């Protein structure tokens, strides 16, 4: 067997393997008649038609199953002789497969080092002490009243402080940007604006008079063919709708689903929101400050295999969002995926080390109250707790999440906890 | 959300869950803004463009993520309140997703029955008593030179007992069909017979003729829209080759792959091949006798969920080979999938119950010896066993196969063991 273990750097090593033509071919014939025998579909029956011709002439489909086995078939043997152990999964980077010659592929595996964390006390824990008094309730209620100010058909030009119901669609330098356009787009004021140029074209003209704008995408834009390329957008200026407050009437209150219809019912729906919004935002802030603190305490050098696995999931899933086209993945900037990925894998090493060596058990009290809180998001809390209590694989997942939280907590209580007073507004204004 | 359970058939409990239009759309906007903020692909940036219009107008490309979440989201609560749970996995039978509508999907499954094996004494174990003597080697050797004789170019009429390397293609009923054609298809004699009309047509014509044979596919054939339809096969008699025996010449010894050239090397390579195939034959004979013993003696009630799992693996794998056409999967007569699946699920329950209740542990010496036996095939056997010993993920699968064979053995030694003498030829005659 043709194998070549190269070293890239430290953790990473590039084991380049080449499988011979007939070594592939015989394996195709083998797995053809195998899967044919078990699934009862031997073309006709189990005594005719040599899989030799089936493979060579029209066995490009089965070649996925075959090469799928052969990558791990040559791997499993080669790693025995050389003592090669990947960190979870090896990054199989293939160049090309010539049909009827060989199959060369670069097996870029990483090794998992023993992680250690330092600066546990040096980490700043934020407790954003928000206590949502009627100042915060009615302050945010006024923010709601003024920001959700009703729509009204403006007579004139578009401006910064207007909504406009339009659409944008066309091409970027002659290419159809797959799903990157909104037929009947609502441009709403008050919130942030899009790329300088786009919204500028919109607010450069009056309603009714429809035209195309040509704006180049930023190099900060998250697709290689769209960024730097000029983009023509067929702007159909239909309806310019200004925001203005008539009053906080039951007509407005009704649009939040308030059956009671009165503003006092609006406060009550807002209390039901404020319950899970306040709890999850506080928990998000202390969790965020913790995770940021852990990584910033120890920006460790993680195995790239875990990053690559995260990147495969994130590339396929992103490209699924961009029309489902695989090719789109390969033109999203890698470092926008490696953002969440790096943090996921670093925290995976750190918190894993914590629950392992600090011997953190699924603390029955901690996971009890955790389950009670997520159950109080459902209609019947008590019975959700009671059913989870029986269920094995639920209590596996509840063990893990209680231990993620408990691993954060082990270093959280060890860290510089700072109980800092803020308001409901500041809590979510500093987020999105 | 709305849930409603209905008994399909006994264990089959159709939990029909109506997910309301808004229950979908809100979860769509959720998974949109989530994936946007974590991957930082918010179109432009994390402060613009409501996910409302993104969902409603072109949010088809997130319905995998959304419905993928909702399948567990609605189900997890539904099973809590009412008491209701699948054996392994629930079969989600969904409606066609019309947008701006309640997605009602039939969440079917079967509950797990107490599996028991019976008629252990009635199960007759076949121990086919064979040896690799020069009698069996010369028997197979004579069959080898007498069956696998060299080919000569024939100019004349084709028989059933000729070779003919033809390129056939055409159309079934008038419609072109994928996969069912082969350029330089070798109709070799000696081995079994093809479908009636086809090979009868080939042998009904003399070398040089380019014609067509319109033959009807059997109603027993492995696909619906092909079976029962006549099929015009444009047979171009390309190569016609007569089957003739010269001798077991050094020309032939080389052609078999034996570089050694002298017949002593043909015998050596035959000893190595006969070694591993004798092992795999005896293994397959006692294994298949025992497996079909347990299954055909105990046609137990198996939860359809396990069948769906196996069938999804088998339909992916098969339809990938049938041009990658996932629609054609559902078109294959399902009993060909359920053939293997029935065996896998019944064995999985029976042998599972054996190793569980009888406390069958992966015996270190037994799994070690099993690995010696299979590693014999590999490049360095005792180092294979040695390296495997470290890797738990692989030793998990080695524990699987060890306990499957050990569970077979726990009933094998209990079953009516009958030693039945055979030759090497008769051992594989039916199996091949």
């Amino acid at each position: 067997m043709q194998v070549s273990v190269e070293t890239t750097q430290g953790l990473g090593r590039r084991v380049t393997i080449t499988i011979a033509a007939d070594s592939i071919e015989t394996a195709v014939k083998s797995e053809l008649v195998n899967v044919a025998k078990k699934v009862r579909i031997d073309g006709f029956r189990k005594g005719k038609v040599p899989m030799n011709i089936v493979a060579q002439r029209y066995g490009a489909s089965v070649r996925q199953d075959v090469l799928g086995d052969l990558m791990s078939r040559n791997f499993i043997d080669a790693i025995i002789k050389e003592k090669i152990n990947p960190a979870g999964a090896p990054t199989y980077v293939p160049g090309e497969y010539k049909l009827g010659e060989d199959f060369t592929y670069s097996v870029e595996f990483e090794v998992y080092p023993e992680v250690e964390l330092q600066g546990l006390e040096a980490i700043e824990v934020e407790k954003p002490i928000v206590e949502v008094t009627d100042a915060d309730v009615d302050g945010m209620l006024d923010t709601l009243r003024k920001q959700q100010a009703t729509w009204k058909e403006k007579d004139g030009a578009v401006e910064a402080e207007d909504r406009v119901t339009i659409d944008f669609t066309g091409s970027v330098d002659g290419e159809e940007f797959e799903g990157g356009k909104a037929s009947d787009f609502v441009l709403a004021m008050g919130q942030g604006r899009m790329i300088p140029g786009f919204e500028d074209g919109i607010k450069g003209h009056k309603a009714g008079e429809e035209f195309t704008i040509d704006v180049t995408f930023p190099e900060e834009y998250h697709a290689e063919n769209l960024k730097g390329k000029a983009a023509k957008f067929a702007i159909n200026l239909k309806k310019v709708e200004e925001r203005e407050l008539p009053e906080l009437t039951a007509e407005f209150i009704k649009r939040f689903g308030v059956e009671d219809g009165s503003v006092e019912g609006l406060r009550a729906e807002v209390r039901k929101n404020m319950e899970r919004e306040l709890k999850s935002a506080i928990r998000n802030r202390v969790k965020s400050q913790a995770i940021e603190g852990l990584v910033k305490a120890n920006d460790i050098d993680v195995p790239a295999a875990l990053i690559d696995s995260e990147i495969d999931v994130l590339r396929r899933q992103a490209a699924q969002r961009f029309g489902g086209n695989e090719k789109q993945a390969l033109e999203l900037p890698r470092e926008l995926f490696e953002e969440q990925a790096k943090r996921r894998v670093v925290v995976g090493l750190l918190l894993g080390e914590v629950i392992r060596t600090n011997e953190l058990k699924a603390d029955e009290e901690r996971v009890k109250g955790l389950i009670e809180e997520m159950a109080s998001a459902y209609e019947d809390p008590k019975e959700v707790i009671e059913f989870y209590s029986k269920n094995k694989e639920l209590m596996d997942n509840m063990r893990n999440v209680a231990l993620e939280e408990q691993a954060v907590e082990a270093v959280l209580a060890k860290a510089k906890v700072t109980e800092k007073e803020t308001t409901f507004n500041e809590l979510m204004n500093q987020q999105a």
